[PDB]
DNA sequence: CGGGTTTTTGTTAAGGGCTGTATCACTGTGTAAGACAGGCCAGATC
Protein backbone atom coordinates (compact mmCIF):
# COMPACT_ATOMS: atom_id res chain seq x y z
CA UNK A 1 0.00 0.00 0.00
CA UNK A 2 2.92 2.27 -0.45
CA UNK A 3 4.17 4.93 -3.84
CA UNK A 4 7.48 5.35 -4.45
CA UNK A 5 9.34 7.71 -6.54
CA UNK A 6 11.67 5.96 -9.51
CA UNK A 7 14.82 7.19 -10.78
CA UNK A 8 15.40 6.46 -14.38
CA UNK A 9 18.20 5.22 -16.05
CA UNK A 10 19.14 7.17 -19.75
CA UNK A 11 17.49 5.30 -21.92
CA UNK A 12 14.13 6.51 -20.75
CA UNK A 13 12.44 7.13 -24.50
CA UNK A 14 12.33 3.11 -25.10
CA UNK A 15 9.43 2.93 -22.74
CA UNK A 16 6.01 3.55 -23.69
CA UNK A 17 2.81 2.50 -23.36
CA UNK A 18 1.18 -0.56 -24.13
CA UNK A 19 4.68 -2.99 -22.87
CA UNK A 20 4.74 -6.26 -21.58
CA UNK A 21 6.59 -7.27 -18.52
CA UNK A 22 7.31 -10.58 -17.79
CA UNK A 23 9.11 -12.94 -15.07
CA UNK A 24 11.22 -15.55 -14.74
CA UNK A 25 12.08 -16.78 -11.19
CA UNK A 26 11.94 -13.49 -9.27
CA UNK A 27 13.92 -11.37 -12.75
CA UNK A 28 11.35 -9.31 -14.08
CA UNK A 29 12.28 -8.94 -18.00
CA UNK A 30 11.34 -6.01 -19.75
CA UNK A 31 9.17 -5.88 -23.51
CA UNK A 32 7.63 -4.10 -26.03
CA UNK A 33 10.29 -0.58 -26.25
CA UNK A 34 9.18 2.05 -28.81
CA UNK A 35 10.41 1.45 -32.23
CA UNK A 36 12.39 -1.05 -34.35
CA UNK A 37 15.39 -2.52 -32.16
CA UNK A 38 18.71 -0.05 -32.61
CA UNK A 39 22.12 -1.37 -32.37
CA UNK A 40 22.17 -1.11 -28.49
CA UNK A 41 19.65 -4.28 -28.62
CA UNK A 42 19.66 -6.17 -31.69
CA UNK A 43 16.74 -8.31 -29.85
CA UNK A 44 14.50 -5.75 -27.50
CA UNK A 45 13.98 -7.77 -24.33
CA UNK A 46 15.67 -6.07 -21.54
CA UNK A 47 16.27 -6.93 -17.57
CA UNK A 48 13.78 -5.26 -15.92
CA UNK A 49 15.72 -4.41 -11.93
CA UNK A 50 15.20 -2.12 -8.98
CA UNK A 51 17.56 -1.46 -6.79
CA UNK A 52 17.44 1.44 -4.17
CA UNK A 53 14.39 2.36 -6.16
CA UNK A 54 16.55 3.15 -9.30
CA UNK A 55 15.79 1.95 -12.35
CA UNK A 56 18.32 0.41 -14.60
CA UNK A 57 18.13 -1.23 -18.23
CA UNK A 58 20.04 -4.44 -19.76
CA UNK A 59 19.95 -6.03 -23.01
CA UNK A 60 19.96 -9.64 -23.72
CA UNK A 61 20.97 -12.20 -26.45
CA UNK A 62 18.73 -14.81 -27.66
CA UNK A 63 20.04 -18.45 -28.61
CA UNK A 64 20.70 -19.66 -31.79
CA UNK A 65 17.76 -21.90 -32.84
CA UNK A 66 15.49 -18.79 -31.82
CA UNK A 67 13.45 -16.38 -33.99
CA UNK A 68 13.83 -12.70 -33.91
CA UNK A 69 10.61 -11.09 -33.24
CA UNK A 70 9.22 -7.70 -33.85
CA UNK A 71 8.18 -5.66 -31.07
CA UNK A 72 4.62 -5.47 -29.91
CA UNK A 73 2.42 -2.83 -28.57
CA UNK A 74 -0.24 -4.47 -26.89
CA UNK A 75 0.42 -8.53 -26.94
CA UNK A 76 -1.55 -11.45 -25.46
CA UNK A 77 0.51 -12.34 -22.24
CA UNK A 78 -0.22 -15.90 -20.22
CA UNK A 79 1.58 -17.64 -18.00
CA UNK A 80 2.79 -21.55 -18.39
CA UNK A 81 3.68 -24.41 -16.71
CA UNK A 82 9.71 -26.34 -18.12
CA UNK A 83 8.33 -22.38 -17.13
CA UNK A 84 7.24 -20.49 -20.45
CA UNK A 85 5.72 -17.63 -21.67
CA UNK A 86 2.57 -17.07 -24.46
CA UNK A 87 2.88 -14.13 -26.34
CA UNK A 88 -0.08 -13.25 -29.49
CA UNK A 89 -1.57 -10.27 -31.24
CA UNK A 90 0.14 -6.72 -30.99
CA UNK A 91 0.78 -4.24 -33.02
CA UNK A 92 4.18 -3.77 -34.97
CA UNK A 93 6.12 -0.63 -35.42
CA UNK A 94 4.17 -0.34 -38.88
CA UNK A 95 0.94 0.09 -37.04
CA UNK A 96 0.10 -3.70 -38.92
CA UNK A 97 -1.03 -6.14 -37.02
CA UNK A 98 0.31 -9.80 -36.63
CA UNK A 99 -1.56 -13.34 -36.27
CA UNK A 100 1.64 -14.92 -34.83
CA UNK A 101 1.72 -16.78 -31.54
CA UNK A 102 5.16 -17.25 -29.95
CA UNK A 103 6.60 -19.06 -27.20
CA UNK A 104 9.45 -17.82 -25.14
CA UNK A 105 11.53 -19.41 -22.71
CA UNK A 106 15.31 -20.04 -20.94
CA UNK A 107 18.00 -21.52 -22.37
CA UNK A 108 20.36 -20.82 -19.87
CA UNK A 109 21.94 -19.31 -17.49
CA UNK A 110 25.29 -18.42 -16.31
CA UNK A 111 26.54 -15.46 -13.39
CA UNK A 112 22.72 -13.26 -13.56
CA UNK A 113 23.27 -14.22 -17.49
CA UNK A 114 19.93 -15.45 -19.48
CA UNK A 115 19.53 -16.84 -22.59
CA UNK A 116 16.05 -17.19 -24.80
CA UNK A 117 14.73 -19.29 -27.33
CA UNK A 118 11.71 -17.61 -29.01
CA UNK A 119 9.62 -20.21 -30.98
CA UNK A 120 7.38 -19.44 -33.48
CA UNK A 121 4.30 -21.48 -33.42
CA UNK A 122 2.18 -22.31 -36.16
CA UNK A 123 -1.93 -21.99 -36.07
CA UNK A 124 -4.03 -24.24 -37.87
CA UNK A 125 -7.51 -24.66 -38.26
CA UNK A 126 -10.12 -21.93 -36.96
CA UNK A 127 -7.39 -19.28 -36.71
CA UNK A 128 -8.20 -15.84 -35.44
CA UNK A 129 -8.13 -12.58 -37.60
CA UNK A 130 -4.92 -10.60 -35.83
CA UNK A 131 -6.77 -9.06 -32.65
CA UNK A 132 -4.82 -6.79 -30.00
CA UNK A 133 -5.70 -5.38 -26.41
CA UNK A 134 -7.24 -9.10 -25.34
CA UNK A 135 -6.16 -11.68 -22.99
CA UNK A 136 -5.29 -15.28 -23.11
CA UNK A 137 -5.20 -17.59 -20.36
CA UNK A 138 -4.46 -21.59 -19.91
CA UNK A 139 -7.19 -23.84 -17.75
CA UNK A 140 -5.81 -27.42 -16.78
CA UNK A 141 -8.54 -30.03 -16.77
CA UNK A 142 -7.98 -33.75 -15.83
CA UNK A 143 -4.13 -33.45 -16.60
CA UNK A 144 -4.72 -31.60 -19.69
CA UNK A 145 -3.61 -27.81 -20.80
CA UNK A 146 -5.43 -26.26 -23.42
CA UNK A 147 -5.75 -22.11 -24.08
CA UNK A 148 -8.81 -19.42 -23.94
CA UNK A 149 -8.53 -16.66 -25.83
CA UNK A 150 -11.73 -13.86 -26.16
CA UNK A 151 -11.79 -10.50 -27.40
CA UNK A 152 -9.67 -8.04 -28.95
CA UNK A 153 -9.79 -5.32 -31.48
CA UNK A 154 -8.71 -5.07 -35.25
CA UNK A 155 -9.44 -3.40 -38.04
CA UNK A 156 -11.81 -3.27 -41.13
CA UNK A 157 -11.74 -6.66 -43.12
CA UNK A 158 -10.02 -6.53 -46.23
CA UNK A 159 -13.16 -5.26 -48.09
CA UNK A 160 -15.14 -2.54 -46.21
CA UNK A 161 -11.33 -1.32 -45.49
CA UNK A 162 -11.13 2.42 -47.25
CA UNK A 163 -8.02 4.18 -47.24
CA UNK A 164 -10.77 6.98 -46.04
CA UNK A 165 -10.96 5.35 -42.91
CA UNK A 166 -8.05 3.37 -43.10
CA UNK A 167 -7.11 3.69 -38.91
CA UNK A 168 -11.12 2.79 -38.19
CA UNK A 169 -11.61 -0.38 -35.47
CA UNK A 170 -13.60 -2.37 -34.54
CA UNK A 171 -14.34 -4.68 -31.88
CA UNK A 172 -14.04 -8.68 -33.27
CA UNK A 173 -16.97 -11.13 -32.65
CA UNK A 174 -17.49 -12.64 -29.29
CA UNK A 175 -16.69 -15.69 -29.97
CA UNK A 176 -14.36 -17.98 -27.72
CA UNK A 177 -11.35 -19.81 -29.52
CA UNK A 178 -9.94 -22.86 -27.91
CA UNK A 179 -5.82 -23.26 -28.60
CA UNK A 180 -3.68 -26.33 -28.39
CA UNK A 181 -0.59 -25.70 -27.67
CA UNK A 182 0.74 -29.05 -28.72
CA UNK A 183 -1.22 -29.66 -31.94
CA UNK A 184 -0.50 -25.93 -32.96
CA UNK A 185 -4.50 -26.23 -33.56
CA UNK A 186 -7.34 -23.85 -32.68
CA UNK A 187 -11.36 -24.35 -32.68
CA UNK A 188 -14.26 -21.55 -33.06
CA UNK A 189 -16.70 -22.03 -30.22
CA UNK A 190 -19.55 -19.57 -30.25
CA UNK A 191 -21.76 -19.01 -27.34
CA UNK A 192 -24.94 -17.73 -26.49
CA UNK A 193 -24.69 -15.03 -23.48
CA UNK A 194 -21.74 -13.31 -25.31
CA UNK A 195 -23.44 -10.50 -28.05
CA UNK A 196 -21.17 -7.72 -27.58
CA UNK A 197 -17.51 -7.48 -28.90
CA UNK A 198 -15.55 -6.44 -25.39
CA UNK A 199 -12.01 -5.61 -25.39
CA UNK A 200 -9.35 -4.03 -22.97
CA UNK A 201 -10.72 -6.78 -19.88
CA UNK A 202 -9.01 -8.83 -17.56
CA UNK A 203 -8.98 -12.17 -17.70
CA UNK A 204 -8.39 -14.29 -14.00
CA UNK A 205 -7.97 -17.69 -14.48
CA UNK A 206 -8.02 -20.87 -12.25
CA UNK A 207 -7.58 -25.07 -12.45
CA UNK A 208 -10.21 -25.37 -14.93
CA UNK A 209 -12.03 -22.16 -15.22
CA UNK A 210 -11.30 -17.87 -16.59
CA UNK A 211 -13.19 -14.79 -15.40
CA UNK A 212 -13.93 -11.75 -17.30
CA UNK A 213 -13.93 -8.42 -15.78
CA UNK A 214 -15.09 -5.01 -17.00
CA UNK A 215 -13.70 -3.86 -20.80
CA UNK A 216 -15.15 -1.86 -23.10
CA UNK A 217 -17.10 -2.02 -26.13
CA UNK A 218 -16.89 0.33 -29.49
CA UNK A 219 -21.01 -1.04 -30.37
CA UNK A 220 -22.12 0.88 -27.73
CA UNK A 221 -19.54 3.03 -26.18
CA UNK A 222 -20.32 1.40 -22.53
CA UNK A 223 -18.27 0.76 -19.75
CA UNK A 224 -20.66 -3.14 -18.50
CA UNK A 225 -20.03 -4.57 -14.93
CA UNK A 226 -19.78 -7.93 -16.23
CA UNK A 227 -18.93 -10.96 -15.16
CA UNK A 228 -18.74 -14.46 -16.89
CA UNK A 229 -17.54 -18.01 -15.67
CA UNK A 230 -16.25 -19.86 -18.65
CA UNK A 231 -15.39 -23.71 -17.24
CA UNK A 232 -13.77 -25.05 -20.16
CA UNK A 233 -13.63 -28.95 -19.81
CA UNK A 234 -11.40 -31.20 -21.66
CA UNK A 235 -13.23 -34.55 -21.57
CA UNK A 236 -12.17 -37.78 -23.61
CA UNK A 237 -13.31 -36.30 -26.87
CA UNK A 238 -14.67 -33.14 -27.50
CA UNK A 239 -14.22 -30.37 -25.18
CA UNK A 240 -16.90 -28.31 -23.59
CA UNK A 241 -17.37 -24.93 -22.72
CA UNK A 242 -19.69 -22.72 -21.07
CA UNK A 243 -20.94 -19.45 -19.73
CA UNK A 244 -22.84 -18.02 -16.96
CA UNK A 245 -23.54 -14.69 -15.84
CA UNK A 246 -23.10 -13.69 -12.17
CA UNK A 247 -23.96 -10.27 -10.04
CA UNK A 248 -21.24 -8.11 -8.62
CA UNK A 249 -19.61 -6.79 -11.16
CA UNK A 250 -16.99 -3.45 -11.98
CA UNK A 251 -17.21 -1.12 -14.67
CA UNK A 252 -13.55 -0.74 -15.76
CA UNK A 253 -10.81 -0.66 -19.02
CA UNK A 254 -7.53 -1.49 -19.16
CA UNK A 255 -7.15 -2.94 -15.64
CA UNK A 256 -4.17 -3.76 -13.83
CA UNK A 257 -4.01 -7.54 -12.28
CA UNK A 258 -1.75 -8.60 -9.46
CA UNK A 259 -1.28 -11.66 -6.86
CA UNK A 260 -0.46 -10.99 -3.40
CA UNK A 261 -1.42 -14.63 -2.87
CA UNK A 262 -3.33 -17.58 -3.97
CA UNK A 263 -6.85 -17.38 -4.53
CA UNK A 264 -6.85 -13.53 -4.18
CA UNK A 265 -5.92 -10.79 -6.74
CA UNK A 266 -5.64 -7.38 -6.78
CA UNK A 267 -7.13 -4.43 -9.18
CA UNK A 268 -6.14 -1.30 -9.62
CA UNK A 269 -6.28 1.58 -12.34
CA UNK A 270 -8.38 1.88 -15.14
CA UNK A 271 -11.21 3.88 -16.39
CA UNK A 272 -14.67 4.33 -14.72
CA UNK A 273 -15.71 6.33 -17.52
CA UNK A 274 -14.67 8.62 -20.65
CA UNK A 275 -12.59 11.26 -17.97
CA UNK A 276 -13.47 9.82 -14.82
CA UNK A 277 -10.27 8.00 -14.25
CA UNK A 278 -10.72 4.90 -12.14
CA UNK A 279 -8.96 5.28 -8.63
CA UNK A 280 -10.47 3.02 -6.00
CA UNK A 281 -8.80 -0.44 -5.76
CA UNK A 282 -10.78 -4.01 -5.74
CA UNK A 283 -9.93 -7.00 -3.89
CA UNK A 284 -11.50 -10.72 -5.44
CA UNK A 285 -11.29 -14.00 -3.70
CA UNK A 286 -11.03 -17.49 -5.75
CA UNK A 287 -12.80 -20.23 -3.81
CA UNK A 288 -14.07 -23.30 -4.80
CA UNK A 289 -16.62 -22.10 -7.37
CA UNK A 290 -17.79 -18.60 -6.45
CA UNK A 291 -15.95 -15.44 -6.23
CA UNK A 292 -16.20 -12.29 -3.93
CA UNK A 293 -15.11 -8.68 -4.94
CA UNK A 294 -14.64 -5.96 -2.03
CA UNK A 295 -13.22 -3.01 -1.32
CA UNK A 296 -9.56 -2.50 0.21
CA UNK A 297 -7.71 0.43 1.58
CA UNK A 298 -7.15 3.46 -0.68
CA UNK A 299 -3.61 3.86 -1.44
CA UNK A 300 -2.61 7.34 -0.71
CA UNK A 301 -2.05 9.39 -4.24
CA UNK A 302 0.12 11.94 -4.49
CA UNK A 303 -0.96 15.00 -6.16
CA UNK A 304 0.40 13.92 -9.70
CA UNK A 305 -2.29 11.20 -10.07
CA UNK A 306 -5.38 12.83 -8.68
CA UNK A 307 -4.93 15.45 -11.55
CA UNK A 308 -3.58 13.54 -14.39
CA UNK A 309 -5.13 12.28 -17.69
CA UNK A 310 -3.88 8.97 -18.55
CA UNK A 311 -1.88 6.23 -16.89
CA UNK A 312 -0.26 2.82 -18.23
CA UNK A 313 1.68 -0.29 -16.46
CA UNK A 314 1.25 -4.12 -16.07
CA UNK A 315 2.25 -6.52 -13.31
CA UNK A 316 5.90 -7.65 -11.72
CA UNK A 317 4.65 -10.96 -10.22
CA UNK A 318 6.28 -10.07 -6.43
CA UNK A 319 3.24 -8.52 -5.53
CA UNK A 320 4.26 -5.28 -6.75
CA UNK A 321 2.95 -3.20 -10.02
CA UNK A 322 4.84 -0.72 -11.96
CA UNK A 323 2.68 2.18 -13.12
CA UNK A 324 3.81 5.58 -15.57
CA UNK A 325 2.46 8.85 -16.18
CA UNK A 326 2.92 11.07 -18.91
CA UNK A 327 5.58 13.85 -17.67
CA UNK A 328 6.65 17.37 -19.42
CA UNK A 329 8.67 17.11 -22.75
CA UNK A 330 10.62 20.57 -24.55
CA UNK A 331 12.08 17.21 -19.98
CA UNK A 332 11.42 13.92 -19.05
CA UNK A 333 9.15 12.39 -21.04
CA UNK A 334 7.07 9.96 -18.06
CA UNK A 335 7.21 8.92 -14.68
CA UNK A 336 7.65 5.90 -13.21
CA UNK A 337 5.88 4.91 -9.47
CA UNK A 338 6.07 1.42 -8.05
CA UNK A 339 3.37 -0.10 -6.09
CA UNK A 340 3.62 -1.89 -3.09
CA UNK A 341 0.92 -4.77 -1.86
CA UNK A 342 1.43 -7.84 0.65
C1' DC B 1 -4.83 49.25 -120.43
C1' DG B 2 -2.16 55.03 -118.87
C1' DG B 3 -2.44 60.84 -117.65
C1' DG B 4 -4.90 63.89 -114.33
C1' DT B 5 -6.18 63.85 -109.90
C1' DT B 6 -6.83 62.66 -105.32
C1' DT B 7 -5.90 60.84 -100.48
C1' DT B 8 -2.36 57.96 -97.38
C1' DT B 9 2.54 56.80 -95.97
C1' DG B 10 7.48 57.50 -95.29
C1' DT B 11 11.87 59.97 -94.70
C1' DT B 12 16.08 63.10 -92.86
C1' DA B 13 18.17 65.59 -89.38
C1' DA B 14 18.31 66.88 -84.29
C1' DG B 15 16.82 67.00 -79.67
C1' DG B 16 13.01 65.86 -75.16
C1' DG B 17 10.49 62.90 -72.41
C1' DC B 18 8.22 58.51 -70.80
C1' DT B 19 8.69 53.33 -70.52
C1' DG B 20 10.93 48.99 -70.30
C1' DT B 21 14.83 46.06 -69.36
C1' DA B 22 19.55 44.59 -68.08
C1' DT B 23 22.91 44.78 -64.10
C1' DC B 24 24.87 44.90 -59.43
C1' DA B 25 25.77 42.37 -55.06
C1' DC B 26 23.54 39.38 -52.19
C1' DT B 27 19.74 35.83 -49.38
C1' DG B 28 16.69 31.89 -47.57
C1' DT B 29 15.05 27.60 -47.47
C1' DG B 30 18.68 22.13 -47.15
C1' DT B 31 20.18 22.17 -38.64
C1' DA B 32 19.84 15.72 -33.15
C1' DA B 33 20.66 11.26 -32.31
C1' DG B 34 23.01 6.89 -32.96
C1' DA B 35 26.99 3.43 -34.28
C1' DC B 36 31.38 2.28 -32.84
C1' DA B 37 36.29 1.64 -31.20
C1' DG B 38 39.22 2.32 -27.34
C1' DG B 39 40.18 2.62 -22.30
C1' DC B 40 39.23 1.13 -17.87
C1' DC B 41 37.97 -0.89 -13.06
C1' DA B 42 34.92 -4.69 -10.33
C1' DG B 43 35.07 -8.95 -9.92
C1' DA B 44 35.04 -14.48 -10.65
C1' DT B 45 38.93 -17.36 -10.77
C1' DC B 46 42.57 -21.94 -10.76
Amino acid sequence: MSLQMVTVGHNIALIQPGFSLMNFDGQVFFFGQKGWPKRSCPTGVFHFDIKQNHLKLKPAIFSKDSCYLPPLRYPATCSYKKHQYIIHGGKTPNNELSDKIYIMSVACKNNKKVTFRCTEKDLVGDVPEPRYGHSIDVVYSRGKSMGVLFGGRSYMPSTQRTTEKWNSVADCLPHVFLIDFEFGCATSYILPELQDGLSFHVSIARNDTVYILGGHSLASNIRPANLYRIRVDLPLGTPAVNCTVLPGGISVSSAILTQTNNDEFVIVGGYQLENQKRMVCSLVSLGDNTIEISEMETPDWTSDIKHSKIWFGSNMGNGTIFLGIPGDNKSEAFYFYTLRCS
